[PDB]
């Protein structure tokens, strides 16, 4: 401006109004995307700080990165002699790419979820096949992580397969990292060589990445102490290889979120996510829905809509038009990625708005009503695009959607919202 200290509301009314509109949209909806959350003000304040002016690569800043490093190992209860962390990755993908480039040579073999497979009878990771398949394939790295699994991963059993075929075990804990930090679920750090995470899902911060790696003594020869050798390879893979200088503002925002994750209130939040997820699952079962794996031990539920007669693409779109955001998801035995059988629902985002179990029972009631409209509409229409345009162009459907929507939004608006008041 004249000063560069003018408020956004005063200097750019058009942008301010876009932000107020987006804010109103978040406040009036029911966010059930299992990977979503609402960032705290405090993290956002760091992100928009004068650290944006400070450029670095390789006084206060280096204190920030070291601080962030220290807070990362602390949040996850890690010994700095046994674990290091690279806090510089921009997002979650750089974290993961940095890993594969660091550790593997061209056309090295890799296994991960898709590949190993879920047992369709139990909807659990088929650990038996993983171990047989990996004896065949001799992978150099195996990735433990998924975005759509409602159970706890047996990291110990994957460490067996890895210890056997001399593979690295990478745990991608992006979706469950807050739960791991609060110690409400078991920790992959006990069994894994490498752990990657984003910071914007259950950690409830900004959109950045972390790479944790084993350092120090791996073993003793019975030359003497045999060391881990991930550090210099990971570090080099991050900078200068895959990235430029770190966003110091972004690293500060990460540090603020990791500090929050250490507090008793964060543990209570995390416990409540598990309770809310179980409540959601029970309410769905009580109304005769099928759940992949028959329920949950974490932050999400995976609904198999196929016995009900609707698919996840259809359900997802109806729910969207009544201000309920969820994601379609493949189920075991599914044919089509376009019309998957399932709907993934998560507790983290609404738990951050102080929803309790009874509030999740309410959400389920609304979801049930939406699915019912989807079943009506599916009965009167043919192709997926006919289904979609009917929702908009049929008078009776359009009016039923509007009534459920007004009711959803009037319920949602009453709950608080993390972040800044107005934008």
């Amino acid at each position: 401006g004249w000063t560069g200290q003018e408020s956004l509301s005063d200097s750019d009314p058009e942008m301010w109004e876009l932000l107020q509109r987006e804010k109103d949209r978040q406040c009036r909806g029911l966010e059930l995307i299992a990977s979503e959350n609402f960032c705290s003000r405090a993290a956002l304040e760091a992100l928009g700080s004068c650290l944006n002016n400070k450029y670095s690569e390789g006084e206060v800043v280096d204190e920030i990165e070291l601080l962030c490093q220290r807070r990362a190992l602390e949040a996850f209860d890690l010994d700095p002699a046994q674990w290091g962390v690279n806090v510089q990755p921009y997002s979650g993908s750089p974290a993961n790419l940095a890993v594969y480039t660091a550790l593997l040579q061209p056309h090295d073999r890799i296994m991960g979820l898709d590949p190993y497979k879920l047992n369709p009878k139990t909807g659990l990771i088929d650990y038996n096949q993983l171990a047989l398949t990996a004896r065949l394939f001799r992978p150099r790295l195996i990735i433990a992580g998924t975005s759509a699994y409602a159970r706890l991963i047996d990291y110990a059993r994957m460490r067996e397969v890895c210890d056997e075929v001399k593979a690295h075990l990478l745990a991608d804990m992006a979706h469950i990292s807050g739960l791991v930090a609060a110690k409400v679920i078991p920790s992959p750090f006990k069994h894994a060589d490498i752990v990657t995470t984003t910071t914007h899902k259950t950690l409830r911060g900004t959109r950045s990445g972390l790479i944790f790696y084993r350092k120090g003594v791996k073993a003793v020869d019975p030359g003497r102490e045999i060391p881990y050798t991930f550090e210099d390879r990971i570090n080099f893979a991050v900078f200068p290889s895959l990235q430029g200088g770190p966003h110091n503002h972004a690293i500060a925002a990460v540090a603020v979120a990791l500090k929050q994750a250490c507090t008793p209130m964060f543990r209570e939040y995390s416990l409540q996510v598990l309770k809310n997820a179980r409540a959601m699952a029970d309410a769905l079962l009580e109304r005769g829905y099928s759940l992949v794996s028959g329920g949950t031990d974490n932050h999400l539920v995976l609904v198999d809509l196929r016995p009900k007669g609707l698919d996840g693409a259809r359900a997802e779109r109806v729910l969207e038009l009544v201000s309920i955001t969820a994601n379609k998801n493949t189920c075991p035995g599914d044919r089509s990625a376009i019309t998957p059988g399932g709907l993934r629902l998560g507790a983290p985002a609404l738990t951050s708005r102080q929803f309790r179990e009874d509030d999740f029972r309410r959400v389920v009631d609304f979801i049930d009503e939406g699915v019912n409209i989807g079943l009506e509409v599916k009965s009167k229409t043919a192709k997926l695009q006919d289904f979609k345009s009917f929702l908009l162009k049929d008078s009776e459907t359009s009016q039923r959607l509007a009534n459920l929507r007004q009711r959803v939004e009037q319920f949602a608006r009453a709950f608080p919202m993390p972040g800044f008041d107005e934008h």
